[PDB]
């Protein structure tokens, strides 16, 4: 039976959630495609069905997504900015059943279903700002009689397709920013969080919906790959915002760029933490243990590899296990857990075959390495020694927690071994050595889009913009001017004057 | 008789040319791929040769190229600006043979010639300046003890892959703009502007020369598509700047994804004049004019269509046929010409064929439309009045001087005429309407990247950005913060406290 | 007796006004000084008493407000941020009664109190997003192994003196910019709006004292010329905002110039509407009667001259007679009413005064000139017709609705005249032609702050920097980068190399 | 007898210089005010003369400056730029012998004459590029078909009274700047060093004629307090940068905010460098003798107060002791000496009434502190230690090379004793701790406009606003936005449309 069925979860009710749900919102609800049903990671239980978008679905959606553009783009920046605004409002009043959803249906732990909420919060009062700011400059033209000014407009059709493991903000910051740039937005979130999407798409259609605005602004198809795919190939998707997997992500790169599209790439990561000889080792293990198997080590920011000056490595390692063996377990809903089951349990399946491959490449397995026998995808926070930096296994992403730790001696080689992967997100160094510190920052330093000193892999806020180089796709989300990717720039030249061009020796009238 | 042999064109030898030119730079010159001649598409006749790059020659230069880059990019961008200064200082001693020379190779105007040096002459001047200014802000970071800063650093390589028609200047927007953004430089320039290569890359190689830095920064491989396609695949090359075709640009672009480098594309135009009942027919005329067929029509921002309301349709093209008939026509290098040759006799056979196919499509040619009987690509200024706005050969892009020109009855349909095409470049409407103006201007308006106002299609400077969208490609050159396609961006977090972070229960030492 | 203590207003006590209110406050509410009473300028009655600030009440809060800053400046600018959305969202909630306020204390009609209201809910929503984004840039150094940024900083203590006629919005532009940017702040507001000023600083208090912070960060001494002028000679106000006339502003700004202090004036104006023959006299008429008889005349930004074209005056006069004739009287409170009473009884006095020097200057008052036989002060708006733009009258700034109209011929003349008086607050023509637009943008254009187009001069929104030029103060307050006058810029070179300077033959260790 | 006279200065007549000099140029050379004949520092021999400008000279001259302005202000912003960047080459091809004349008239060192001259140069090159980017945002109209800018254009006149100990490269800041910003200038220089003004006056004069311009658009009045106090009050110099000792600096402001004009002020410093125990004393010591004794101590940025951790304190004075022996005395125009003379005789008088002036508040000279029995202004440079650092001859600047030493403990009092001066120019720490420097270019660390780390107290590059804060007078000049000081901003509302506004009941025709 429907965990939303049984009484313990009748707080689902409360995010206008049912047995079954429509899929489908255009400003108004539907969904003729397959029937999917979402499981709770925690105990393997059904939760509700979301009734996901057919062919038809999509095309009617995108059609009226497109009609709704008219509208939502006459509309001053200034007022698209007062709607957002009162899109972080609902977002208030339903935090606690919504971060409760999400641990529920994507299984990270309820302080972070709750953070991932307030991200969602927080990036659209950023944006109420941003919207009585955002253009370009008027510049010195060097024609007399004439101005010089850059112009940014609204794309159109923003698609934002979204991963598991961050079913809300994700989303939000691609919907706050796109909104106030004058785009309208079409959300096909990750599958096995429909119903995360679903209950956000049902807060924000309210608010559209209490401002007599058309619901196709925040249009929804739930689907998987169809429905991704899809988009990826339409040419009235303006801009395609993917963020996932990196084999999947480049399949989505090709199609758009195909077809002269612009996408946002938000794609897979590797990251490294790197503490040197002279770090505060009271700050390095905590912090490393805590990027490693925070969220169950599936954030996109998750700390893989570790490299730990040879002098301290064992003691770094050492302190490491006796850390890990006092991670709270339990179900992420539940007060004082830190620890969670894994997404799925296909994720379980790629977990084991990592550990047994990190172990034929030679590694050793000096913490964790098992599943836990309990219900769900519980699998043990890993420790991996004795790899070499440039093991198969760890230059791939392996969205499991498994840490790779290294040794190494000088400055100059381990930046080269972050730099090393495919993979270009976050990035840390732990050390007081202030000319490392801006070598790190500099031309040879760290080449990911996060370069952080002193606090780990995940340190990143609203204020910047957030994304990575290389296979993680080069997208921006969030702060800084990364809301230039969505619009478009126009460099515009007004001749004012009663100046007539040169005749060159022609006659004219 | 090759024109390098000949006194008359002895100036030639001013730039360091000779009978047969090395191709290739990369701090030596040689060059063992095949010897390429190019002709004055004046008169067909050869004027020298140029050994072009191997796959050798391209792998020996690509790996010195990047190991200068750990020279240059370990010098302060300011300095990198002083090179750049001097650079263009460097050109301005050869303005006058190096315009001649593209006149002589390429086969624009002199006046054109000159003006295309003096454009990098000029954007090496802004790079003076913006290389003091190139970087990021520091942000306000919520987190106590904390510094959030954005860096800018080089991608690294550039490659720039450049087309016959702006031989000089592209590559200078690029060389200019990457240089004090820390990156070497790549070029392989159309085959057919060989010679205007190796004279710019023997200019730009006294220079780095005179400064005791390695000359790979500025590093040369003549060759055509199949090293072009190296570029394209090569995981080295970190940044291609890609100027040409969109057919080509395509290819390029998709290979670029494939890979995960970064693309700057710059494809191509088709774009629209609209004149409006209250504009000014004294300024419509020569500007359209102008537009229209300077550099035989050969700019990626010429005038190729012409949208004229029904009011005044008639006596603008009258005034049009009245001003055509006086273009001076002559050898591009001779004085008071006007008007040269095609590039290539391809070039023509394309011109006839789109003349053709007009008339086919039911389109009445009056004016021009045929050969000129005389040595070189020469063929006569034309316009076609008659044909729909949806017929296929308008929505093509002949690069050639053929203006199509249309009625229109209301601003709505004329702006979606504008907008209905492909390319995505230049756009101009002349009016006196403020509130069409900014119509123009706005959400509503014109989709391409440049968007005119009281001047034609070609109206750009150097301190704005510039580049089109769709299937023009999306890259930007030049102005504003186009120097950001250049750079990395990385966003960093820096703890300079002595803060821990919370324990969440966990017994760390 | 007091209106407070009639029913028909106990709505005043929702803002937790009482009969004798404190008008001091540091986190401590309190009050010395001399009592004041306020007055209705609508019926002359009195409303509720103030307890204005002592010299000890003055001292003691600046040293409470210069301890709480130590607190204040060590809170992240976002978290700042989220205190002023905080305030945002007390002052939503008091949005409808503290508009009845202003409208009962100031006298202004209601819409434009709750307006008033509403902007300074405006600029804390701004001012959320702009706390993520105060800074400055990371330069480029040209020192090889040196960081350049550049650094902002609170300056402190920002002491903020308010005028009568807008007694809530100027004070919440300083305070929502000033906080966000780390400063604590020090209000004297007008005295006659002193129970607004209380009940404003109530609202703060209360958001203040909710989030466990020091109340002095928003400190309050109701007062007049003395706290003012104590203020202006005080060290410890590291910048005073200053809103008022002219002859005030000058000696402020000389005191503060005196102690090498900031100074931020908003000066008087005395703005002009400029009427082409080409201008949509649909909208010139009512643009220049909302203009010149919104707020009774009362705005800083109030029309109070109008050049017409020749060709039009006699038509834009007679048009303006038959509007004026329509305008409605009464209580500003009442939903009917456009136009309520002057502020002071004095301000009538001031009224007659300069409408008998325009009649002995030479002009003819065409509509209005009289006091209204009704309860308050209420005066007629008036219409003065024959001056010359030179007369001394017009030239002064008259706080009360009297329009001056001046013919003119040409537009260099006309602009010449907009620009020949000592203030330079806010301007506005209204005209088709392109390139008179530009030209009044121009530098031969307008010398005011506010120069607008086909709007009156009262047309502003926070996104811009408010303030105006010349004897106006050089201040700007609200958007763009006015927050940059509430910092302290540093310019911040870092050698982080191991690199010693050059011993110039001097042997050192 | 003249120097100019002797053949042993003939490479003076390089300059255009003879024997006596018009000292005011506005297109024509003139000057009807006093003869003063300048002096070489070095031995008191006169060099040549110059003709001060009378009351009339200078009243003729801001009326053609003015008139001047008319046509400047009309020139395209990037072709002032050209200008500027030609003024940059003229500059370049005197820079040796008008270096030599630095030395010999204002008497610093050889490569600190010439290195102030390329100063100029290096702004000129960035102004060139800042000319085709000053300007303002497109912000986002609250109103629908409104279009909101902000822009800036020229003040007009600028004047610029410098000082003697930059003679060439504070005005060169001013007039890049404000020249590319469409501004004329009127330049009034030291008196003592009007040779220098002059020569630099003729450099630009001849640019300006050579394209044609009026001269007037870089005037010249060479005149002391008179000509100075006349700038200060004249209502006609629209922003006056001023550049001089604080006490007369004082007074510029006043008069300049009694008229409502602009001021920029560069006034005194009284600069620390504060050296903590974890300091590479390698760098700190040859650090601390550079700035304090560089340019005999007459540089605005020159270390005055030496901050030494008690722990090292006795070991740093000893090291600088033994530096200082070191120290090449000799004429400024010698390559191998290092320190000349002080500027004046009563320079001379004023350090040694420092010198005993500190021994009076209990200091020790522990190096130094006479006068040199020699020809000239030749001092010794000082140390002095024992003073309390409250000491009242320590809060003064005395612009001579004296070192007042003090011992610290811990970092707040230090910090605070940096901040606890009326000066706020320069400041340095030396020291690697990384939460101790960002404390100090924090809102609790040093309150000067250059806050500098590892690197002493002269460390600026034009790249950064150059100024500082309190007594030094706020004002910014060279780079980040200090171009705005010299332009008016103005924020301006375009309304386009057709919407007429509501009409409030009142019924128009």
């Amino acid at each position: 039976t429907l965990l939303i069925n049984q009484p313990q979860y009748a707080w689902l009710k409360e995010l206008g959630l049912r047995e079954e749900n429509e899929g489908v919102y255009n400003g108004s609800w539907g969904g003729r495609g397959e029937v999917i049903t979402t499981y709770c990671p925690a105990n393997n239980e059904p939760i509700a069905r979301v009734r996901q978008a057919s062919v038809a679905d999509y095309e009617e959606t995108v059609k009226k997504a497109r009609e709704a553009w008219k509208i939502w783009a006459d509309i001053p920046a200034p007022k698209r900015g007062e709607i957002v605004r009162q899109i972080g409002d609902a977002l208030r009043e339903k935090i606690q059943v919504l971060g409760s959803l999400v641990s529920l249906e994507m299984g990270k732990i309820l302080v972070e279903g709750v953070g991932e909420v307030q991200e969602y919060v927080d990036i659209c009062d950023y944006a109420v700002g941003l919207s009585r700011m955002i253009g370009g400059p008027i510049l010195p033209s060097e024609r007399s009689g004439h101005a010089l000014i850059e112009q940014w407009n609204p794309v159109g059709l923003v698609g934002i397709i979204t991963a598991f493991n961050f079913p809300v903000a994700v989303y939000g910051w691609n919907n706050a920013i796109a909104m106030i740039c004058g785009n309208v937005c079409l959300w096909k979130g990750a599958p096995t969080t429909s119903l995360i999407s679903v209950a956000v798409t049902k807060i924000i259609a309210k608010v559209l919906e209490d401002n007599k605005l058309p619901g196709a602004i925040c249009s929804l198809t739930c689907g998987g790959a169809d429905i991704g795919t899809a988009m990826a190939k339409d040419e009235r998707v303006n801009l395609l915002s993917f963020t996932g997997s990196t084999q999947v992500g480049k399949q989505v790169g090709l199609m758009v760029q195909e077809r002269f599209g612009r996408s946002l790439l938000e794609l897979g990561g590797n990251n490294a933490i790197i503490a040197f000889e002279d770090a505060d080792l009271s700050l390095v293990v905590p912090s490393a243990l805590f990027a490693a198997v925070g969220t169950a080590g599936q954030r996109c920011t998750t700390a893989r590899r570790l490299f730990i000056h040879e002098s301290i490595h064992d003691e770094v390692v050492n302190r490491l296990k006796k850390a890990y063996a006092q991670i709270r377990v339990g179900n992420p809903w539940d007060p004082n857990v830190l620890y969670g089951p894994l997404h799925t349990k296909q994720a379980v399946s790629m977990f084991l075959g990592a550990v047994e491959e990190a172990k034929k490449e030679g590694g050793t397995v000096v913490y964790g390495g098992k599943v836990m026998d309990r219900p769900g995808n519980y699998v043990e926070p890993t420790i991996v020694t004795g790899l070499g930096h440039d093991a198969s296994i760890a230059h791939t992403e392996t969205f499991a927690p498994i840490l790779y730790v290294f040794k190494f001696k000088n400055e100059e080689e381990v930046f080269a071994w972050n730099n090393e992967v495919k993979q270009g997100l976050s990035s840390s160094i732990f050390t007081k050595d202030l000319g490392r510190i801006f070598c790190w920052l500099g031309p040879k330093g760290s080449d990911c889009g996060i370069v952080n000193v002193n606090i780990p892999t995940s340190g990143a806020e609203i204020g910047g913009a957030f994304g990575g180089e290389k296979h993680t796709g080069g997208g921006r989300e969030s702060g800084s001017d990364a809301w230039k990717q969505y619009m478009r720039r126009s460099t515009c030249t007004i001749n004012y004057s009663k100046d007539l061009p040169l005749a060159q020796g022609i006659k004219f009238q």
